């Protein structure tokens, strides 16, 4: 409804922001009656049809345990890089962390943008779109 609808007000429609701004813009985005779990989600550049070309894999994130990870067969790729209470800082650095792990699955020898589209967002909040590169 509107509760939902008054935080698409607070987000850029074709801004893509920082890892660092995404960070606390994502903390505002959150309610405090259940702590809404940050996740970052990836379209990867793959051919999610190839026997060959499939992401899969494990990273032990800076703040908390390892989280897996493999390629939904529309391209794209989810996973939790800690909660809306965790610190600004502690976030961009797991954020970050997951990027990097994606970024070792890159084809072998084949060049091009690998990370199509990347977005951090909440589980009851709005998607922002973000700069992998910051």
């Amino acid at each position: 409804g509107k509760r939902y609808r008054a935080l698409l007000e607070k987000v850029d429609p074709n801004k893509i922001y920082t890892i660092d701004e995404a960070a606390h813009l994502v903390k505002e985005l959150a309610t405090a009656k259940f702590d809404e779990t940050v996740e970052v989600h990836a379209k990867l550049g793959i051919d999610p049809r190839r026997s060959d070309q499939n992401v899969r894999g494990t990273v032990s994130l800076p703040h908390g345990g390892r989280i897996e990870f493999r390629n939904d067969k529309t391209g794209a790729i989810h996973a939790p890089v800690g909660k809306a209470s965790f610190p600004p800082e502690k976030l961009a650095d797991n954020i970050r962390a997951f990027i990097r792990a994606l970024e070792a699955h890159k084809p072998e020898g084949a060049k091009g943008t690998f990370l199509r589209s990347v977005y951090v967002t909440t589980t009851m909040g709005p998607s922002v779109r973000i700069n992998p590169h910051s």
